[PDB]
């Protein structure tokens, strides 16, 4: 049964660097009732000066927002967490959430490793749903405001979080959610904030090859952590033969699928491409990287009215791809650009003609190791594959459920501009799709920031403070 227990806790403090926070804690909460892996348990953190009438930032026991950030990364199990410290070091956003004053829950999910093969797609996105549902199931013992729910993730888990916020109350995870026993309640949230949200995976090669085609050579670091040592992976290569028609094909694919999202800017102006991926949605994105720039050297510029012998961050005075006339970027060189962040993964990026990609085992099932999921890795394919259900792909795109379901309101995208895990395409598409939609949108591309996520919380957790007053 699934009552929540306002009893079962204990209160904890977590000191780290000399900063102390103090509060209760309700850990390893089942949040369904038929279970089909350990992982699925949720921990509730709760400022504890609120149990004796003490507001923070103006937030009481029950008028507090709900902060629910996810531990997903590679579609990988995501379990439950706390307070502490991060595998880089850094206070976590479970301890700097409770000291801002919010409730915190860490709910733990299912992933493509976990097992018989049960987190599989779309394990990871209904695992949330029914934390959530729990909630609300209990929102008359739960502390927090169950109206106020902001969802946080980074990549993969960045992607978790625009679903929930996307999908809300859609009846396509219904068989799902009565598989594993979940309470019978409405799902979806008040605000989603997603760190370069690795999503809508069934178009992702063609975005890729539409940018990166004609750059051959690609650059990873892959930086797999341990408790006490250290693994570091750098990959460097030139695309094959193969790869390079692979590459060109992809990349013609692009502009029918972009031009059918019948996508605008805020000047009501179509964003097209032509048949050679050139055209006014390529303008669109060559003009966000402009002010990505103009931003950063909005910084540099006024840090050298005085001294002006100083350099500033991202030598952004000194790219040369970039035109600068008067402190203002005018244009860009697209090709020095794209040669200054380099390709980093191969064609086709994401559903690999040998199924090797973390994509293909998400999109596995209870039997099978990986499956492709788009039209053309399957025809290519290298190896004996079956096609995806598609019915199950779009349970993980929330592209597909913005315009015709309960999506939050409110939206904060963050995507570096040097990012080159996905095309810039994707975030561009989400916050157009979005905003085309009439909800609230916060887009950045922040410049010289690599994959990533959690790196400006306190302006974070400002949207949520500025959001709940609105």
């Amino acid at each position: 049964m699934l009552i929540f227990d306002d009893k079962n806790y204990k209160v904890d403090t977590c000191n780290i660097d000399g900063i102390s926070i103090k509060f209760r804690s309700f850990k390893e909460i089942l949040y369904c009732e038929k279970p089909v892996d350990s992982i699925q348990k949720m921990n509730i953190f709760v400022p504890e000066v609120y149990y004796e009438g003490n507001t923070i930032n103006g937030y009481s026991l029950h008028t507090a927002p709900i902060f629910m950030p996810n531990t997903v990364g590679g579609y990988m199990p995501g379990p439950a967490d706390e307070p502490g410290k991060d595998f880089k070091g850094r206070i976590n956003s479970i301890f700097r959430a409770l000291k801002h004053g919010y409730i915190v829950v860490s709910a733990g999910v299912r992933g493509r490793t976990s097992g018989k093969m049960v987190g599989r797609a779309p394990a990871l996105v209904v695992d949330m749903k029914a934390a959530i549902r729990y909630l609300r199931y209990n929102k008359g013992r739960i502390p927090g405001n169950t109206e106020c729910i902001v969802t946080n993730g980074t990549s993969a888990g960045g992607a978790l979080s625009a679903i929930i916020g996307a999908s809300g109350n859609s009846e396509d995870y219904n068989p799902y959610l009565k598989e594993i026993g979940a309470a019978d309640e409405r799902d979806d949230i008040f605000a989603a904030s997603c760190y370069c949200p690795i999503h809508n995976l069934e178009n992702a090669d063609a975005a890729y090859e539409w940018q990166f085609c004609g750059y051959n050579d690609y650059h990873r670091i892959k930086h797999v952590r341990s408790e006490s040592g250290v693994k570091n992976i750098q990959i460097d290569g030139i695309l094959t033969e193969k790869q390079i028609k692979i590459s060109e094909e992809l990349k013609r694919l692009f502009p029918k699928y972009l031009n059918s999202l019948k996508l605008k800017d805020s000047s009501n102006n179509e964003l097209l491409l032509d048949e050679n991926g050139e055209g006014s949605f390529k303008e669109y994105i060559k003009k966000l990287v402009i002010n990505s720039a103009q931003k950063e050297l909005d910084l540099c510029s006024t840090y050298k009215i005085i001294d002006n012998a100083a350099v500033c961050g991202s030598k952004i005075d000194e790219q040369e791809y970039l035109s600068i006339e008067d402190e203002k970027v005018v244009d860009i060189n697209w090709d020095g650009f794209i040669k200054k962040i380099t390709r980093m993964k191969v064609a086709p990026a994401f559903d690999a003609l040998d199924l090797k990609s973390p994509e293909n085992e998400e999109f596995g099932t209870e039997a099978i190791k990986a499956k492709h999921f788009t039209a053309y890795s399957q025809e290519h394919s290298e190896v004996e594959g079956t096609l995806a259900d598609p019915k199950i792909i779009k349970l993980l795109n929330p592209i597909e459920y913005i315009n015709n379901s309960d999506t939050a309101k409110y939206w904060r995208v963050r995507h570096g501009a040097f990012d080159r895990d996905i095309s810039l395409a994707m975030p561009s598409i989400l916050s157009l799709t979005l905003e085309n939609n009439g909800y609230v949108v916060d887009f950045s591309l922040p410049w010289g920031i690599p994959h990533s996520g959690d790196y400006d919380l306190d302006d974070l957790f400002a949207w949520i403070d500025e959001i709940y007053t609105k």
